[PDB]
């Protein structure tokens, strides 16, 4: 029971002793040297580290405050329940007969004292002089303590100490409220502060923190049952949530005099954002297990919320944000070494604005995490989140001027000039980065982000698995994200490039499950590879600049990944829009002014690609096969449809089977296939029925065939030398490389 | 005739050529190689270079505005003088002629579209002028500003195109002559919004190329082409070689229609050019520089014209802004004071320019155009010395634009620290902060006020308004200043640097000058009447306490600035200036410890707080003087401060001193080299002209400096005649004197002190004479010694030689060297002494004499009250010394009745009147005694004038019967019938 007590009680003791501990050295550091506020700093440390806390408590006021708690009493929980100019030079001096008046203040009462005051902060006011009303407000306060822990509090009969010192800390309460409100709105409060006003100021404001700390104390020890909890609806309870709205503002305002003391001393502090953030980390855990930081409208916790946005290098900010995030508007990122603890504020509702701020922190952490994991995660519930209540933007001209040129681009034809402008990078678009806060997202490509997300959810549902259609709107909400990604951004490539992706899986559903849409709805299907293909121009020409840039290769490597992809992507929709059902469909000048590329050029841009593919990824074993099917594609060419200059560009028998010799090699530096995977036969099998139709052209002997025959790793009595002189013995042993080859073939499916 | 005209064109001709090179080497360096634009140019070069500049013109459009304007046709300019009225978007208007949706229309136009651009290739060129202003309304409906602006430049290259195009020139002409003024108004509206979006939103230059920046900016300058020749058909008239049109005419409201059109385009022609330099810094490394150049060689072109207030002056109000924001260039002040001078008139008079009339009227320069003028007036104020201030014309119009600002209205902030300012200059003041000041350790609660009204003061802009207004209270000097009156400039600075000092508290040299501003408030006051003296010595010693006040924080904020070598080069006349404080603070603080203030504003009787000793302010001030003496290596006087300053430390006797200053007690040969280090300085002195006194000021202070020690002790008299013989001022110089008396340090101390006086050529140094009176007579002396009074005659015998007259008068002249207040003091301290030195000789005849100088010069005399009664006293005894009076200490009128006293008294008048009385002792006392009185006039008690009166009377009373207030009235009647037969005698004589 005690030591089940003690476990309970010690992590969060341990918490308030490592705040009070950080505390007193960010004292120590200013040049704090009132002993006094150590003293009683160190008493709270003690305090905390006794099961009786209370107990050990020694000054008067707080004992005050323990009778308070210990013997609730009604009415004194209800007791805390005209020129400016000449008025100023009265009592300045004040704040021969000044030395009487000095002597008049010391025979006064404090409760006459803090009217002095507030008719000065008043003659502030009336002047609008907040920093001076800002000081007064400080110098009000401390003189407060001073009397705490006078022999006049100390001598008074404790039935009076019970009142007059009630009315003291009510009247501490509504200062503090007025300073702290100059403190969050205005930035001018600290003007006139010095350094020894401030050590006198928040050594009072700790001494302070350290007096609502043993009223901290009757909660937690009330919280698991061993003192009455008080009922709901008891002035009791209301009592107690009276008391921590201060304490809520106290730290906060004990913050602002932090945050202008870590500031001015870089010697101090080398990392002044994060020993700032040390201390708000600590003070929402002290609050979020005490449940306390929902409280007086959450003006600690809003509080929190700016000063993260403003710190950037901090390590696990994110870590501190979330918890944050998970109490105001329950946004779990579901990163950080912290899990997000309970601390019992409802969700407030996720503004658009309040969304908007958060963009250039949400995809900072989005970046680094893989796709599918972003698939599973709850990152992406708060971009669900927050793309709703950010909402589509505002139609601009200047977006409108750049959407109309997208469209009029993909129902251009497709110009060779500008292929060959590709390789340059020289292809640009009618367009204008623009500069406006709801580019803002775009500055840092969140609508970039939505495009991958939904193709991921495209990608994930596999369209060989999938046997209901249907879930391509993702696909449709994503071409509309990346339509108002590329709006502002003409030069991200990969948004070019994820905008050929999409035109593809949109021509793939029409085409794969339909064959009606070959005969009837051709047009459409030549609208999307034109599409696609003047999508991939300005994915080649914008991406020929960023790889001409070398600092654009050293961020998201992976992207460089997607730019040999790109290569391969490139070439392969060039070779499959060639042949049938298309058969240089979109190429066509019908309703067209300019010249069309030939198939023969086309088949000669591509497989360029396919060497580039071929460098980026060496494992990628179908980029020199497809450079060996467009060049016997060009082999295949004859020599009379050429021009003179391709004639002698045409592919030779060397340089054909050069090519045929290196795609098995690279299928050879693979590693073996598993059992159940069969190995890919398609570069052994389609050597073969090239150098039959040589040898059937008469171009290659099927002696020195034969040689070329036996090399391969599937021939029929391979490493053994077979010599042939007729081309019946020929296609014998064709017949025997296709059956042997049909022994590879185990599944029938070559 | 014909050379004249050449003669006059010959600067035209040559601005106009310089104006067009540059332009061609403008447009060479943005790569426009388009080479027409450049056989253009260089026909203008041709008409340039040659008389006959119209004939060699041979472009179509230029020699149509040449016979446009050789005949003048009123119908046709009636299109162009008259306002352009649109047709609109109508079918009959088409027939005649041959938003987004618009946008989406009408910019593919710029086979159905291929359809309009044959059409467009035949049809009327304002038709599609009338859709580039359709297009540009619709970009204006969409509000998009920049794609207005470019619509805008490519109407402006479709009307220059018509005039190189074969339609209009294949045109009849007398189509031609309405259809050349019916573009040409379609023309100029164009540039009317092309130069309002160009100066008013910059987002305009954003979707411009470089080829849409060189196609449309050569167009700009073939209408520059084009339009040269206006300006010069209009010189041939400004020559008188062409008659010159009427005031009212319509050819005079053409030809400024054409003016105030041809510099508006020229203004479109600089917005295109600062953006085009922009983006390619390698061809232009110095932007600065060409643009001012460009603008230099347009306002010359226009201002010979008197083209600058054209057009509601566009011109020159962009010229001026976007010179405001270059600051490195050189003579910028040339482009700045021309311009300033065609809108307001602030003639600077720097640079090399002097200002040239453009034909402009100036308009009362605003508040917020002066803000504008704060920055680049006060470094141009900073190049030139006070005294060259006080001869530009910079002076008359900062005064302008103080008066364009006016006074600034109180922040909080200075509401705040101007009372913080009284408050500390109502202080006492305690040795803490002079001791603070010397680490420079004083501050003051001043917060450093930030606001656009400040940025005058980060400039200094108060601080330079003060020392203009300083300097006209220094040109006259106040020696020369016999009038009062020009003094208000004196407390016109003395509110200016309050305003200085309260936005910028740290200016060190802002306390500075505002110490001598109440530094001079003292003199003023006590220089003329020292009745000020007399009665208002509350008011004084506030002087000298607020200047105190002013000068430690001169010194606080002077020692960071002294420290630091960043602020050591910046103004090195300040540097200079700082050993000048050093200066001005000793001879302040040493006037205020002696007479006439004797140390007043140090006390504290309001008050708590330690007040100083003069000895404890003689080592302060000899701190500031060497301390001045680094910086003033040549200055005689900071040795000769310093000299003075340890010699009333060591005449202040040790057993005042505290025991820590007991041991820093200067030994006495420790003030003889200092005395000897001042003389070395004088010795080191440049050689006095002709006319000039040489300063003995240090030479017969060590005299009497060692006239006093050895005579005190401290020396021997043998061991003085060396140092007398180190001075310049020796006598009988290089030759060894031994003295071995004191009588013989009396005589060759006498020898030094005629050998002062020999060089007193002018008579001035009378505190070398009456030290020569001091050696040959010391006051405290015994009076009882025979050679006294031989030695009081030898004393006065000097005197009465230099500076005393006949009648008595000495004449006290202010030194150079002498504080203000201090010749008055000084008058009476020599009176004292001449009293003491008549009463030893009992001179009772020149006594009289000069009673009737103290009494006619009461009011010069500081506390003339107090003077007169240690001068009557001593008279009275003078009265006693030389007649012998009896003091009648028994009443011998008691055993005399009233009635017998009437008796007596009478008959002591008519002994009186005989001549035996005239040779009586007691009657001849009694009757000065009588105009001693008469003399008084109740300015003390007359009561001991009446004793020794009486006393005298009752000795007469003695004397002639062997023969209080009725004793003195039969002694009055006594002298009365005793001058009635005084005058009797002399009137029988004459006659």
């Amino acid at each position: 029971s005690a030591t089940f007590f003690a476990t309970q009680l010690q992590p969060l003791q341990a918490a308030d002793q490592n705040l009070f501990q950080a505390t007193k050295n960010l004292l120590e550091n200013l040049g704090v040297t009132d002993r006094v506020t150590l003293d009683r700093i160190a008493e709270v440390l003690d305090s905390c580290a006794s099961d009786d806390r209370t107990s050990k408590f020694q000054n008067p006021a707080t004992v005050d405050l323990r009778n308070a708690l210990m013997n609730f009493d009604e009415d004194v929980a209800a007791i805390l329940l005209s020129d400016p100019v000449s008025v100023i030079e009265n009592l300045e001096p004040v704040l021969q007969e000044l030395l009487d008046l000095w002597k008049f203040l010391n025979s006064s009462s404090t409760e006459l004292r803090l009217l002095l005051w507030s008719r000065l902060a008043e003659a502030y006011g009336r002047i609008k002089y907040t920093t001076k009303q800002f000081s007064c407000f400080l110098r009000s306060i401390e003189v407060i303590v001073a009397d705490f822990e006078g022999e006049e509090y100390a001598s008074t009969p404790p039935e009076a100490r019970k009142t007059l010192f009630m009315g003291m800390l009510k009247a501490l309460d509504d200062l503090i409220i007025q300073s702290l409100h100059l403190a969050l709105n205005d930035n001018s409060s600290f003007d006139i502060i010095d350094e020894d006003h401030l050590r006198s100021s928040m050594s009072a404001i700790a001494k302070v923190s350290c007096m609502l700390h043993v009223a901290a104390m009757y909660e937690d020890e009330g919280r698991i049952g061993i003192l009455p909890s008080p009922a709901n609806g008891s002035p009791q309870k209301s009592f107690l949530n009276k008391l921590q709205e201060m304490q809520v503002r106290t730290w906060s305002l004990q913050y602002t005099m932090l945050k202008v003391g870590i500031n001015q001393h870089p010697d101090i502090f080398p990392k002044p954002e994060n020993d700032l953030a040390e201390f708000l980390a600590a003070v929402h855990q002290v609050l979020g297990l005490r449940k306390c930081c929902k409280s007086s409208n959450r003006i600690f916790l809003k509080m929190m919320r700016v000063e993260l946005l403003k710190q950037k290098n901090i390590e696990n900010w994110e870590d501190y944000l979330g918890q944050v995030l998970y109490d105001l508007h329950g946004l779990k990122l579901g990163v950080g070494v912290w899990d997000v603890q309970d601390h019992g504020c409802e969700p407030e509702n996720l503004e658009k604005r309040q969304a908007l701020q958060l963009v250039e922190k949400v995809a900072m952490l989005a970046n680094r995490m893989s796709m599918k994991d972003l698939l599973k995660s709850d990152l992406k519930t708060t971009i669900e989140r927050m793309q709703q209540a950010i909402g589509s933007a505002k139609s601009s001209p200047q977006m409108s001027h750049n959407l109309r040129n997208y469209t009029e681009y993909l129902k251009s034809p497709i110009h060779p000039l500008h292929m060959y402008q590709a390789l340059t990078g020289g292809v640009h678009l009618d367009a204008v980065s623009i500069n406006t806060p709801e580019s803002a997202p775009a500055k840092q490509g969140w609508f970039f982000l939505l495009g991958m997300i939904a193709l991921t959810k495209f990608k994930g549902v596999d369209l060989n698995r999938r046997q209901t259609p249907g879930a391509t709107d993702d696909l449709r909400i994503a071409a509309t994200f990346l339509r108002l990604q590329l709006q502002y951004t003409p030069d991200r490539w990969d948004a070019w490039f994820r905008l050929a992706e999409c035109f593809d899986y949109e021509l793939e559903e029409a085409v794969l499950w339909t064959a009606d849409k070959m005969n009837k709805e051709r047009a459409e299907l030549v609208k999307f590879q034109r599409h696609a293909i003047h999508s991939y121009i300005m994915a080649l020409s914008h991406s020929y600049a960023w790889a001409s840039n070398p600092a654009a290769l050293t961020s998201l490597e992976d992207d460089e990944e997607a730019l040999y992809d790109m290569y391969h992507e490139f070439g392969m929709r060039l070779y499959s829009s060639s042949r049938e059902p298309f058969a240089m469909e979109p190429f066509e000048h019908g309703d067209h002014v300019h010249n069309q590329m030939t198939d023969y050029q086309v088949w000669k841009f591509a497989a360029h690609l396919f060497r580039k593919a071929m460098v980026g990824k060496p494992k990628d074993w179908k980029n020199p096969y497809m450079v060996a099917k467009c060049l016997w594609k060009m082999y295949q060419k004859p020599t009379e449809e050429l021009d003179e200059k391709n004639r002698r560009h045409r592919p030779t028998v060397q340089m054909v089977l050069d090519a045929l010799e290196k795609t098995i090699e690279v299928v050879s530096a693979l590693p073996k296939p598993r059992h159940g995977q069969e190995p890919i036969l398609e570069p052994h099998y389609k050597i073969v029925s090239v150098i039959w139709k040589l040898v059937k052209r008469g171009d290659l002997s099927p002696q020195e065939a034969t040689k070329v025959l036996q090399r391969q790793p599937y021939s029929p009595d391979h490493g053994k030398e077979v010599s042939v002189e007729t081309a019946e013995d020929f296609k014998a042993y064709i017949i025997r490389c296709l059956r042997y080859l049909r022994d590879k073939d185990k599944s029938n499916w070559q």
